[PDB]
């Protein structure tokens, strides 16, 4: 019941895209090579692309990533503990102004979860968010990082227009998954995990890309379990979103869910901005 629709690559006003960020939470760097994860990434030819969940160091990569022409400036984080879990990537054509790490608090920045990366007229962010785990044995934890994580980004985008992008490991709404009903008690769907993002549209504040583009259209999401065929099926939930400050939606162009790139349980979305 979803098909993505072509790319807008025109802003309201006519001014042609110039900017192409796309995102993907990869399920592990070596794993969705392995899937032809990276075959994609060639066709896509993003200016940006930002990697969730690459389970790998800065000190352990892939050589493949050196020869990826177009994205030679490469950063990464990883957890401060063990290796093989959570991780982010961020690669760019243009080398950013300035690049940081995590949200500035102790707390949340042992997991390598956020990249900042600062560019001439917006700064961008990449987060992979915590899930709230089975069983919801962190969503006390997730409460806590979302309020840091808001009001990082509140103070932010006080100073610079805001792309925050990744995978936020909540479905806002009912129109964003499946099976709202049977998932209120679960890990992305919780009235915690909702209200959080909802928060965060107010207060930073930040568009939901997608939804501002496409208010009406169900079915459309980013994420499906592994198991028991749920991408075939459409059970699936949307999960990745590219957040965007206000000034940025006259330079809009698209906001994409690319459901047929394969390598991850998450397909890549793509952003277009006449920037
Ligand atoms: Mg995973």
């Amino acid at each position: 019941l979803y098909e993505d629709p072509p790319d807008q690559k025109t802003s309201p006003s006519g001014k042609p895209a110039t900017l192409k960020i796309c995102s993907w939470n990869v399920d592990g760097l070596r794993a969705w090579i392995k899937k032809k994860g990276l075959d994609w990434v060639k066709e896509e030819a993003p200016d940006i692309l930002c990697l969730q969940e690459t389970k790998c160091s800065e000190n352990k990569l892939p050589a493949e990533l050196q020869e990826l022409p177009g994205l030679s400036h490469q950063y990464w984080s990883a957890p401060s503990d063990k290796e093989g879990y959570s991780g982010v990537g961020l690669l760019s054509r243009q080398a950013p102004l300035k690049v940081s790490y995590g949200i500035g608090d102790e707390e949340h920045d042992q997991e390598g979860r956020v990249i900042v990366a600062e560019f001439d007229s917006f700064v961008l962010v990449t987060a992979y968010v915590p899930n709230a785990g089975r069983g919801l044995v962190r969503l006390e934890y997730r409460q806590r990082w979302d309020e840091a994580f808001r009001k990082f980004l509140k103070g932010l985008a006080s100073r610079k227009p805001l792309v925050l992008c990744g995978d936020l490991n909540v479905a806002h709404e009912e129109i964003d998954l499946r099976n709202p009903k049977g998932n209120k008690k679960n890990a992305g769907f919780t009235p915690q995990e909702r209200q959080g993002f909802g928060e965060l549209l107010q207060a930073v504040p930040l568009a939901d890309s997608f939804r501002h583009l496409y208010p009406n259209t169900p079915y459309a999401y980013t994420f499906w379990t592994y198991m028991m065929n749920a991408r075939s099926k459409n059970v699936g939930w949307r999960l990745d979103y590219f957040l965007l400050s206000h000034s940025l939606l006259p330079a809009l162009c698209d906001s994409k869910i690319r459901s047929k790139a394969l390598g991850s349980d998450h397909c890549p979305i793509t952003l277009y901005l006449a920037l």
